[PDB]
């Protein structure tokens, strides 16, 4: 079975750039509802697998892919995001930055950019491309998570639904996606980009 | 050109069941921006239309849809709202529910978890099918507008996109569709019924 993972900080750690109402709601209520209902899907699936009951597998896909999307988007998020996070990556990343994007604020422009376009709920992704070997801005919706639906290696993700941030910013993204780059741990983004 | 409709009430006409901040910040913030990006996207496309530009066209179409489903959404949404509201239909309105649904309840059940079960940003719609001259129950995506890309007539719209309910019922949709039955201007469901 797959579990809700434990925050590694508290509730209040971003603030003021993200609020402790958000992250605990965000965190206790949305995550841990995906993860709850992947469970139950995943039964569902393995029952439908044992019997070769193919139209019960295939109509089983959405929540499969949206509560499980939701389970792996969140829990990547939550390691993206640090108290002592912000400022700029240093080493090979911010060099695999530069040789991609042309510069650190290029970067945070187009992946800005990527997130504040999304139509509805979404995602906005910076990913590795195994196969060319460099890094890649992608948009994601609803839950569809990252690798599953594209091959790319999520490296830092941005959650653009409106629970991520209209308690505190309401209708205007920009300043919620000016305020996330404050608290990004780009410790954790740089080991997740050395580990491929 | 399009132009953002006014309300046909006062913001906190709708209390204690929607209250008046999250009406204020949909018409004036969320609807305006519709309207508003609508007209600068019909504007670049009858320019592609006029050069027979394809291309840019097709690009086009994405934010036409967008916006231009988000305004015809909002703008019935408001009508179909009302501090006079709540109850039941009576008339022809009210037979065709229990005729095509089997009784108002039910009515109630199938778009309450119609509503419910969007994943994402959507809404739920009541609508009118002409060809076999039913009622039907719909969900369409983000802003996809119902006649534009199912053919039906829209009747009742509810709106579920985050933005519609997080200020003031938080994750929990189903209180929010539970609150909403209690502001529905049948009046206006039933005009647009008899209109077809
Ligand atoms: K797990
Ligand atoms: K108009
Ligand atoms: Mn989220
Ligand atoms: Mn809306």
């Amino acid at each position: 079975k797959h579990s809700l993972p434990d925050l590694p900080y508290d509730y209040g750690a971003l603030e003021p750039h993200i609020n402790a109402q958000i992250m605990q709601l965000h965190h206790s209520k949305h995550h841990a509802a995906y993860v709850n209902n992947l469970n139950v899907t995943e039964e569902k699936y393995q029952e439908a697998l044992a019997k070769g009951d193919v139209t019960a597998q295939i109509a089983l896909q959405p929540a499969l892919k949206f509560n499980g999307g939701g389970h792996i988007n969140h829990s990547i998020f939550w390691t993206n995001l640090s108290p002592n996070g912000g400022g700029e990556p240093k080493g090979e990343l911010l060099e695999a930055i530069k040789r991609d994007f042309g510069s650190f604020d290029k970067f945070k422009e187009k992946l800005t950019a990527a997130s504040v376009g999304v139509q509805g709920s979404g995602w906005g992704w910076l990913g590795f491309n195994k196969e060319r070997g460099h890094l890649q801005i992608a948009a994601c919706p609803n839950q569809d998570p990252l690798q599953g639906t594209t091959g790319l290696i999520p490296l830092l993700g941005i959650d653009v639904w409106e629970h991520a941030y209209y308690l505190q910013y309401k209708n205007v993204r920009p300043d919620y996606l000016k305020a996330i780059w404050n608290v990004i741990n780009w410790e954790n983004v740089t080991e997740r980009y050395m580990a491929c």
